[PDB]
């Protein structure tokens, strides 16, 4: 059975846990409970292949920033999440990407840029600007909503395809 080690990263509050819980449990968490580190092992069929997804839901709190090298070494693909209503979270993306590239000593690590909270009207990050950043990295970009489930399956399945396409 093919196993994929997915790691969800991004700033504190972007919706990493809500995205993961929506993918796995099909419901939206309204409450904000800061994550330390949670892991899920889930079986899914993607493109006719039975996949075992090992999903690591990480801490966005900068206080847990020394925990990152370990999961960056074991992780095969990274869901780099920002929120479309949080400009700082979009600027933090580059720091996450650089750190991943350094830990794995590679310019070609499977990644997907995710612009979450697309259900909200308070956008501060233009879709075109996010698309241009993803293009500069050579990675896919998808907008998602952990609330409506828009783009959620596509974001995780695209990351699996990036790990598989890189393999
Ligand atoms: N409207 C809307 N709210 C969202 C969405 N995703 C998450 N949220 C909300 O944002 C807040 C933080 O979500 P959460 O999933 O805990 O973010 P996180 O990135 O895991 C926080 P931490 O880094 O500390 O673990 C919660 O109030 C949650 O309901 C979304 O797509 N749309
Ligand atoms: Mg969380």
């Amino acid at each position: 059975m093919t196993e994929y080690k997915l790691v969800v990263v991004g700033a504190d509050g972007v919706g990493k846990s809500a995205l993961t819980i929506q993918l796995i449990q099909n419901h939206f968490v309204d409450e904000y409970d800061p994550t330390i580190e949670d892991s899920y092992r889930k079986q899914v069929v993607i493109d006719g292949e039975t996949c075992l997804l090992d999903i690591l839901d990480t801490a966005g709190q900068e206080e847990y920033s020394a925990m990152r090298d370990q999961y960056m070494r074991t992780g095969e693909g990274f869901l780099c999440v920002f929120a479309i209503n949080n400009t700082k979270s979009f600027e933090d993306i580059h720091h996450y990407r650089e750190q991943i590239k350094r830990v794995k000593d590679s310019e070609d690590v499977p990644m997907v840029l995710v612009g979450n909270k697309c259900d909200l009207p308070s956008r501060t990050v233009d879709t075109k600007q996010a698309q241009d950043l993803a293009r500069s990295y050579g990675i896919p970009f998808i907008e998602t909503s952990a609330k409506t489930r828009q783009g959620v399956d596509d974001a995780f399945y695209t990351l699996v395809r990036e790990i598989r396409k890189h393999k």
